[PDB]
């Protein structure tokens, strides 16, 4: 049910950093939940700012939140928001490149001293690609506020050297991120553990989180 399927390569620096991050941040692997929930919260803020000049962007779905769900059989964790969403060009510009400034130096500054690592991670957002610390496949389904449902976007990657993008019909506004968990990462199928991790981060993040 996809149209315009295209494979694109990660930029070289991005590819190398992704690979380094999976190792260097493993002792703080739960940080991906901070990163994805933070992104949902920003997406909600963006929707609200845009909606100032166009109330219809709420689409009658005004209660903004992020929903977390689990599939034990498929070994997936899904983080889904009804924030601003992304167009195809936004997906390519933001999830394609995504060479976050300072990331290289940040990762190189991590090491065996867990106290220094915790201090660093507390001060720097690694972003979306943190998902690959715990997941061997990440799939995004998104549809931007005000856009026709037929102009949704699919994005998928194994976090190696490429991703695939396509057009999809997505009736609901926002971004749904599905993580297929790596072997050994069943921690993130435990609703209590995930709720607990998120609650600690939710002290600084301003968007309601619903754990299914
Ligand atoms: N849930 C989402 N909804 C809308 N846009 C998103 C979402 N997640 C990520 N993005 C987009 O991808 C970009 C990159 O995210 P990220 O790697 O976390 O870096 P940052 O949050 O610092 O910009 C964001 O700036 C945003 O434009
Ligand atoms: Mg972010």
């Amino acid at each position: 049910h996809m149209k315009g399927q295209e494979t694109r390569g990660f930029q070289s620096e991005v590819k190398q950093l992704l690979h380094l991050m999976i190792h260097s941040l493993y002792s703080n692997k739960e940080i991906f939940l901070r990163e994805l929930i933070s992104n949902a919260s920003d997406a909600a803020d963006k929707l609200r700012f845009r909606a100032l000049s166009n109330p219809d962007l709420y689409e009658g779905d005004g209660e903004l939140r992020v929903r977390v769900s689990f599939d034990k059989d498929k070994r997936t964790l899904t983080i889904s928001d009804n924030g601003v969403g992304m167009t195809r060009d936004e997906v390519i510009d933001h999830l394609g490149t995504i060479a976050k400034s300072g990331t290289k130096s940040f990762l190189e500054s991590l090491g065996s001293d867990q106290a220094k690592d915790s201090q660093l991670i507390g001060q720097f957002g690694v972003g979306f690609y943190s998902a690959f610390i715990v997941a061997d496949k990440v799939t995004v389904r998104t549809r931007a506020a005000g856009e026709k449902p037929e102009n949704g976007v699919f994005w998928e990657s194994a976090g190696e050297g490429e991703y695939t993008v396509a057009d999809i019909t997505k009736e609901d506004r926002g971004t749904e991120i599905t993580l297929h968990l790596r072997e050994g990462e069943d921690e993130f199928l435990d609703d209590w553990r995930v709720r607990s991790i998120i609650s600690k981060y939710s002290d600084h993040i301003a968007l309601p989180v619903e754990i299914e």
